[PDB]
């Protein structure tokens, strides 16, 4: 969806998020090719974006360019940014919040001819029939076309242009659909917290909107206590009518056939249910062979087996699925591949089979989704992977005695991380033959020694003892720098 | 001792100094009134300096603590002709002074002038003086040993042995057969400070200079083998003299070889009562003030009381040039200034109440020394900082969250407290209200006033672990 942006935004934004990817530097020669455009463009969009992001610190080198300050902000920031000034995603949102308008008020709000409007409205639904079955109409002003497509667009939109605790949803306060969740997780199986609870709130004020003009999709509440408190607000707050229909509609995506909301419910489904019982086979096979080749224990094999299984049958009903601008679940998967990419790459690979087997939607973004979720869902998994790298051995001396580098070690055996072992040097002499034999990865010393082939030195007499801590912390993943 | 430098390398040695000890940054004209001289003279020093260790770097300078300080220090005693011209002499006793000349190619009237400055130099701390007619260094004989043995142990490193006349082998087998048969501890760092003692000491002992004041070893085992290698290498004939003045520190009335005997001369001898009294309301006093556990109290004022009564007897206590006892006791003060602060006096008080030195010295040595015969000190010292809560959120699912958590649980310091948010609502005010230090989101929330805020967006978990391990002492701060 990018491609609703500027030529010139959409460059930045690709600009920007080259920058937030790569700590290195970067000459405009380097970035002009890598982004397709000139030097000139670079240099432009250089100067467009430092103002736009005056806390992002740019700095400038015999080595190029690069932002220095990334780890205090978040790439966030510019897509917030890019998605407030921009004119096709702001009418298009503007749509979405004024059905049944007129075309005209939508000129006026937006000081363009009604000639141009239509311009913008061809290209804004040439690019959304790229990906999703709807589009625009002015007469009268709606969005028509596949409804869970038109839902998913504006729960995700929403999701990514406004940051997490903003409210903008003019019509529709929050307060009902929580009273409405309340009720709801009382007496259902939804995790309750704040990222599905914020999620829940945008999938439903999303839904309002489409339900208010009877824009439906194709398919206990009635009698729980509070509900008429519920749906006064309803009444009050949204002037909707909250009956059977309602909740159907809001709730949609819960009724999908296999999709299976009790877990004792799906391990009887495997018993009975031919293709549930091949949903569970492949998945119960794939986390074995993950488990026994990455030596994986896991705890709970059958609950990640069904919140899998319930994951992969799902298609744009979960948010972070797929994405507009910002592919966020993308991004983290990318950035636990860039630590163990043998790993992800085997996952993605049997999850992928398993999507394709079951001719369940087996996009790169369902294949992102399904591994994030096993992943995240598998207790000590960066502990087990990183199993088989022994201790790193810290010898520390000190030309005083041995008590100040017992003092010391036994300091930082403390503070430190246990990758490390501490010890002191045990023999009468030293030499530089006797420390190149010795098994030491790290050598701290209050005096100097010629340099040991692959021992790291650390020299400490002008370095108090938290400065030492902190120095040997940084050193904590040597053997993932294998 | 920098006095014994010419005035431009004493200033250029201060100059380094400050650079390495202060990380501020610094304009010439700080550095001119800091060091107490002109700007032409400091451009020329930092030209110089540059010129003579290129590897240093200068944006102030941002290499120090990965910095060889020690060969700064070389650097300046190989090129003072008066420490040069002092080390030759210490080790040819006896040649003619034409010899001197000619090593050095220097007049003898220059060579005389140098003799006059080098001890008048010498006089303002130790009393000896070296002579030329005959070519000898003479005074007091523990003042020679101690300035020469600590000279050795600044001018070269930890791993050269300097001594062409005196191979270590027969000496350490020496110190060995000493070892066996002793109490005396077995490591690496007091074996260096040993074998330079006695090395230097050899040195005096082979042209007679004698301390003014063991059976045992003289019929231990394999003493005849290292007796052959001492006439061999050394030229000389080990007997109970010789031993006598190579370990003539170790037989000070006040100095205890052994705890239960320091404990014995407690009861019997009022001084040594006196001393262990000072010594044991000291500690107690410091251990209720600042709840430290002091298990072995004993031990630890035996240690202490034994320090206190060597007298340049113990390397890097005085220094020539390279303070490097006084700086480690800065550094240490740096992080516990009150309670370095309160050592100290306690120290000097005990130091001044026997009448031993209480210089600055022997102050920061013994502070030094009661610091590292302490156990779990830091840990100690931190108690009272409490945990730093850090709560992680996710936008994606509260899984997310907790495995971010456990992770960053288990391989960050124990100084955090890793939490997920546990209310179904979050806002600006719930969490103004909540008592996290840190807050690590992969969403943007505002700023939060005394939060500090880690976004997870474009930083894996590895890189995650690394910042969070970096704020592990913000109490502290
Ligand atoms: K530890
Ligand atoms: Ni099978």
């Amino acid at each position: 969806m990018r491609d609703l942006l500027s030529k010139k935004s959409h460059r930045q934004l690709e600009l920007l998020e080259l920058l937030f990817e790569h700590k290195r530097w970067f000459h405009r020669s380097e970035l002009a090719e890598l982004l397709n455009c000139t030097e000139r463009a670079v240099k432009d969009d250089l100067s467009h974006v430092k103002s736009a992001f005056p806390d992002l610190i740019f700095h400038s080198s015999t080595n190029g360019i690069r932002i220095i300050n990334t780890d205090d902000s978040d790439i966030e920031m510019v897509y917030h940014h890019f998605f407030k000034h921009s004119t096709h995603f702001s009418i298009l949102e503007f749509i979405f919040f004024n059905e049944g308008c007129q075309a005209e008020s939508i000129c006026k709000e937006f000081y363009i001819s009604s000639s141009s409007l239509y311009r913008i409205i061809s290209q804004i639904n040439k690019v959304i029939k790229r990906q999703f079955q709807f589009e625009v109409s002015l007469t009268p002003v709606q969005i028509i076309g596949n409804e869970r497509d038109i839902r998913y667009f504006f729960a995700q939109y929403f999701s990514e242009k406004y940051y997490f605790l903003e409210w903008p949803f003019e019509n529709f306060s929050s307060e009902p659909l929580s009273q409405l969740l309340e009720l709801v997780y009382k007496e259902t199986s939804f995790p309750m917290n704040l990222s599905t609870h914020r999620m829940l709130k945008l999938l439903l004020v999303t839904n309002l909107y489409r339900i208010k003009f009877g824009h439906f999709m194709e398919v206990f509440l009635m009698q729980a206590e509070g509900i008429e408190g519920v749906a006064q607000s309803f009444e009050s707050e949204y002037n909707i009518s909250l009956d059977e229909e309602v909740v159907c509609q809001l709730f949609v995506s819960y009724f999908q056939k296999m999709f299976f909301i009790d877990e004792s419910l799906f391990m009887k489904c495997v018993k009975k249910d031919s293709y549930v019982e091949k949903s569970y086979h492949l998945l119960s096979d794939f986390i074995d062979q993950i488990s026994v080749k990455y030596q994986i224990e896991i705890e709970n094999k059958d609950n990640l087996i069904w919140h899998l299984h319930n994951t992969a049958h799902l298609y744009r009903q979960e948010l972070f699925t797929e994405f507009i601008l910002f592919d966020q679940k993308g991004n983290t998967i990318r950035n636990f591949q860039n630590i163990f990419p043998k790993f992800v790459s085997d996952v993605k690979k049997e999850l992928s089979h398993y999507l394709e087997t079951l001719e369940v939607c087996s996009s790169s973004m369902m294949v992102n989704h399904l591994s994030y979720t096993f992943i995240t869902h598998t207790k000590h998994l960066v502990i087990n992977l990183l199993q088989n790298q022994p201790k790193l051995k810290v010898l520390v001396m000190s030309n005083f005695d041995q008590y100040h580098a017992k003092f010391v070690a036994e300091t930082l055996s403390y503070y430190c991380s246990n990758n490390f072992e501490l010890e002191v040097w045990t023999e009468l002499e030293l030499s530089k033959e006797s420390l190149e034999d010795s098994p030491y990865d790290i050598i701290i010393s209050n005096f100097i020694i010629p340099p040991i082939e692959n021992k790291r030195l650390i020299y400490s007499n002008n370095i108090n003892t938290v400065s030492l801590i902190y120095l040997l912390n940084a050193m904590m993943f040597i053997r993932l720098d294998e």
